[PDB]
DNA sequence: TGGTC
């Protein structure tokens, strides 16, 4: 397979079908490499979840798939069409494991200055200050970056870098929870 | 009030 091959994961599929079925379906829009049913072993006999894996060689030939299938075909006897997208062990760079929780920010900061102060360690994307209820600044910020490095390297760069007006300790910068 | 969506 490709090194930018993509698994697709494939729901509403009957839970009758097989690999047979699957592989008939997904061959005219390229070469697969590889078809997985999910399966539910809980009790006997094992059976079908109702969904797949598939993987085609080329990225463009699983993309093709999933634009040509995806909410369009309905497989015999379903009563929704077959919903694809990429599979979830395909997922990296998640927003929560590049989102950093910055403490002991003056109550007096707003989103720009916290964006003045960690844009130069990368493309942010999301920079929240948190608000209570009453709409007073809690005296924390929320930044994405783009990527797990950049936030990484905010945190080298600025964990108790410095404390900031009105704050009792310096400013923490860390993975959020 | 050292406060995490
Ligand atoms: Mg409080």
């Amino acid at each position: 397979m490709d090194p930018d091959a993509i698994k697709m994961f494939v729901g509403q599929i009957p839970r009758s079908w097989s690999e047979k079925e699957l592989k008939e379906l997904f061959e005219p829009y390229g070469a697969v490499y590889q078809i997985n049913v999910l399966r539910d072993r809980s009790q006997n006999p094992p059976q079908s979840k109702g969904c797949c894996f598939v993987t085609f060689y080329t990225r463009k030939a699983a993309l093709e798939a999933q634009n040509a299938l995806h909410n369009i075909k309905t497989l015999p006897g379903m009563h929704h069409p077959i919903q694809m997208k990429p599979a979830d062990s395909e997922k990296s760079n998640a927003v929560e494991d590049r989102k950093l929780f910055i403490g002991m920010v003056s109550k007096k900061c707003n989103e720009n200055d916290i964006r003045v102060m960690f844009s130069p360690f990368g493309q942010i994307e999301e920079c929240r200050i948190l608000r209570g209820p009453d709409g007073l600044s809690r005296g924390c910020a929320f930044v994405t970056f783009s990527t797990r490095a950049m936030a990484q390297n905010a945190i080298k760069a600025m964990h108790q870098s410095q404390t900031m007006e009105g704050c009792s300790s310096p400013i923490v910068v860390k993975f959020a929870d």
